[PDB]
Parts: structure tokens; sequence; C-alpha cells
């Protein structure tokens, strides 16, 4: 029969077949043809934060042996909803093999990690999903800004309006070869606590935010070449600053001429002191582009809805929604959502 359990993370041989799963499984595509291709390392950046536990990377193999067919993460967090900071967890990566003809899988594959967590007291859960669910807390929507238009037009991810030449479109979505912000410089190792304290007071204005430690803001922020970026803005002789961050997350491709995948550039967080971030967000586009990216995808967060539309952002394939498992409380607009849980 089946009432299985497992584990997965760290080891090369394992981890690989693991992303193999999500590679051609964890989909959220539509008419077109493409799902989130997951990087070997990236996973570790997300699946291994400070305080993670082995029994939360559940696995599932076919009655046989050499057959992984299911997964689900659950990285430890410390949400902030009501007038309180409830230590909760962020559940993610819930997949099920493709050809699997069993609907009595996830319904157990789900309640399993629920028990596994309810053992450390973390009875509260946090996550988002490319689907609908009864009691939602939020409902954001993705945007863009082609850093390689002729490509999207070439494939089928994006297209030119009515009579828009495959040339003017470019001119429009053009970009300078050098930032228009003086001080923009990659975050050093010693810039960690400066990104912790600077982000804890800032983020400290949203109804739902991920409180982090000097080590956490040290994990989802310190630069890594093919995972996540973060350029701080040091001042003159001092240190005072603001900064931007965008975790790479390329999506697999499909039927195309001879084009490569799709180097994605989703946005993580962005904290400008007082100075308007309408440029802190633009530079990002100049970075993601100068770094060889095809698009900068930014969701909602208060101050996002601002610079968004007043900048080359529009198309919205769909919309991501936020939820809370065992907590009851009122809802808010995108302007209040802080947690950028992938």
């Amino acid at each position: 029969g089946f009432t299985w359990d497992a584990l997965d993370l760290g080891d090369r041989g394992v981890l690989k077949e693991l992303y193999t799963l999500l590679n051609e499984n964890y989909v959220e595509d539509d008419d077109n043809m493409f799902r989130f291709d997951y990087s070997p390392e990236f996973l570790l950046w997300a699946l291994r934060p400070p305080g993670w536990l082995p029994q939360w990377h559940c696995g599932v193999r076919v009655v046989s042996s050499r057959k992984l067919v299911g997964f689900i993460s659950a990285i430890p967090a410390n949400i902030h909803i009501y007038d309180t900071e409830k230590k909760m967890v962020e559940i993610n990566f819930l997949c099920v093999h493709k050809k699997l003809r069993s609907k009595r899988v996830a319904p157990v594959l789900i309640r399993e990690i629920t028990r596994r967590v309810h053992l450390e007291g973390i009875f509260q859960a946090v996550y988002t999903a490319g689907v609908v669910l009864p009691k939602p807390v939020g409902t954001c929507r993705y945007w863009h800004r082609s850093l390689n238009p002729r490509k999207l037009i070439e494939v089928k991810f994006s297209h030119l309006s009515r009579n828009m030449t495959m040339q003017r479109t470019m001119k429009l979505y053009r970009l300078p070869e050098t930032p228009k912000t003086a001080g923009l410089r990659p975050m050093e190792t010693k810039d960690i606590p400066v990104v912790h304290q600077l982000l804890t007071r800032y983020l400290k204005q949203f109804h739902l935010t991920p409180v982090m430690s000097q080590e956490e803001v040290e994990h989802w922020f310190y630069p890594q070449e093919n995972i996540i970026d973060t350029f701080v803005v040091e001042n003159a002789n001092g240190e005072v600053t603001d900064f931007l961050s965008f975790y790479t997350l390329p999506s697999t491709i499909m039927n195309h001429p001879t084009h490569k995948s799709l180097k994605a550039a989703y946005s993580f967080y962005n904290v400008h002191t007082q100075t308007p971030l309408l440029d802190l967000m633009s530079d990002a586009l100049v970075l993601a582009k100068m770094k060889g990216f095809d698009v900068f995808n930014a969701l909602d967060l208060m101050e996002n809805k601002t610079f968004l539309e007043k900048l080359k952002f529009g198309i919205g394939d769909g919309n991501l929604q936020y939820y809370l498992y065992n907590w009851k409380c009122p809802s808010m607009g995108a302007e209040k959502v802080g947690i950028v849980l992938q």
C-alpha cells in the first residue's frame, strides 16, 4: 500500500534527483509551456536557513526503491501578523510526481509535515501557492520589465502591442550601461548587521513581515553569484545606506527556435532609508540586465506598487496569494504584505 515518509537535502546524489523532481513537476504555467526550473544550489539557499530541521524535507519514493515521487519543505521562520511576533514556519516545495495517478498522496503528504512541525511547537504555518484557498490573507500579482524584449517577442512569454515595431519596443525598454545612483556597491561581509538593523526598522511597518536575526538577514541577503544579489548604498565617509536584492530563479523553457532558457530575476527585498527608492528599483533593472538577465519580476509590498507601473511593469500571467494555517486575523492590501516568501 502506501503511508510513506523520507528525507532529502545536502548530499549531491540525493539533492540532484530532488531538483530533478521539481525540474519537470512543480509547475505554474498556463497556455504557454514553462515551469520553475530549480537550481542545484538555490534550493540550499532556501531549504537551509538558520534553524532548519532534517525531518521537514519530507520525501516519497515508489514502493520499489529508486523512485522519488514527492516532496515538501518547511523552513523555520518568525512571522509578524497581529500586534504579535509569532514564531511560525514557512512551508514550501509541495510537489507530486507527474504521471502519479494517486490523489490520496498529497492529502497525506500534506498532513505529514503538519505533524512533524507540531512537535516543535510551531503550530502556526506560513506559505503562498499558485492556487485558490478558502481563507486568504493577501493576493499579490507579478510584474515585469523586459531586459531582453526581442527575446520574449521571439518566444511567447511576452509580445508587441498592435503596431509596435520589433525595434521601437526595444528603444522604449532601453537601459543605461551605468547606474544613476552614487554609492551603489556590492554588500561586503561586514555589511551584514547594517542590513539587519536597517531592514528590521524598515520592514517594521507591515502587518506581515519576516523578523530576522543578524544571521538570517545574513543568509537571504549576502551576495552569491547565481542565487541571490544585494547591492548596498554606502554614503560618503560614513556607512549610512539603503539596498536592493533579487534572487535569481530561472524557469525552464520549451518549444523555441534555438533560444536558451530564461534567466529570471525575481526581486527579494529593497530598503531605502528616506531617499525615494524609485531609483533604488531602477538601478536594479540596470543590474539584472548588466548581469545578463531577461526580466526583473517584482511582486507587491507597499512600496512596490509605487515604482512598479510608473516603470515598465505590466503583464500579470496570474496572481500569488498569501495564507495563514492556524492563526485568525483580519486581512490587508498588498501595501501591508511584507513577507516575500519566494
